[PDB]
């Protein structure tokens, strides 16, 4: 029954993104979206066909483009598993994804808690 | 006597699991281990007493686990019959598994023929 008023979203929200960004160095390979022009990785693309990253997903928030918090938690999920599916588990990149994904658990949790 | 090494493994038959990855919305239950205590079925590890999903494979494959190929398709397999047991024949979550599974069909069948 119950509608999310945009700014409630995002004032539930936001925190648990903004606890992602703090991560350095872990976030600073997902504050933008993967370039496979600039990494030299042509195959990208063919792996990974819904891109996501950290600021497509905050700018989601400010425009009001998530209608229930499951939206946003199943972007963050997206660009964690595309990471994971992409990179090796022995690197760099995987485990800082893993990382923003044992915050980002940590965060989210109580706030779910909340909102339903 | 073929001998079969983790990365030459995991070349030919990542390709197969990206595959179902792509699938959206298809692949999205299958992309994290079942949570019967997030989803409320708590009969789920009463039936299914062999759990396997997509990440679990895809780590089994990063970390060398599978000695041959048909141990591969087994977790596969595996996976799909899990989801095809616990639902019913008309529910969503059969269906997406339908699917994975006439997509993993189309790109095995030419990789099992070349690694034999
Ligand atoms: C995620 C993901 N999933 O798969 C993959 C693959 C990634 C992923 C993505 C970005 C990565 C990344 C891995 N490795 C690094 C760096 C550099 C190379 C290797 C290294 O060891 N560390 N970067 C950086 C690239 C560009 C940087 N910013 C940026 O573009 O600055 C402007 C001014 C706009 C040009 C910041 C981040
Ligand atoms: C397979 C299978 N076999 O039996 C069954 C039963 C399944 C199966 C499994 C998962 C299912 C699923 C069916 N239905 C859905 C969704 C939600 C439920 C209602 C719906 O209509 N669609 N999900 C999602 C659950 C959680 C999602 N992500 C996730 O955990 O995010 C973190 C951040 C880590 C918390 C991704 C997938
Ligand atoms: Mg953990």
């Amino acid at each position: 029954k119950k509608i999310f008023k945009p700014e409630e979203l995002r004032q539930a929200l936001m925190p648990t993104l903004e606890a992602l960004y703090r991560q350095d160095p872990e976030s600073l390979p997902f504050r933008q979206p993967v370039d496979p022009q600039l990494l030299g990785i042509p195959d990208y693309f063919d792996i990974v066909k819904n891109p996501m990253d950290l600021s497509t997903i905050k700018r989601k928030l400010d425009t009001g483009q998530y209608q229930e918090p499951w939206q946003y938690v199943d972007d963050v999920w997206l660009m964690f598993n595309n990471a994971w599916l992409y990179n090796r588990k022995t690197s760099r990149v995987y485990k800082f994804c893993s990382k923003l994904a044992e915050v980002f658990e940590q965060e989210i949790d109580p706030v779910m808690q909340s909102l339903g």
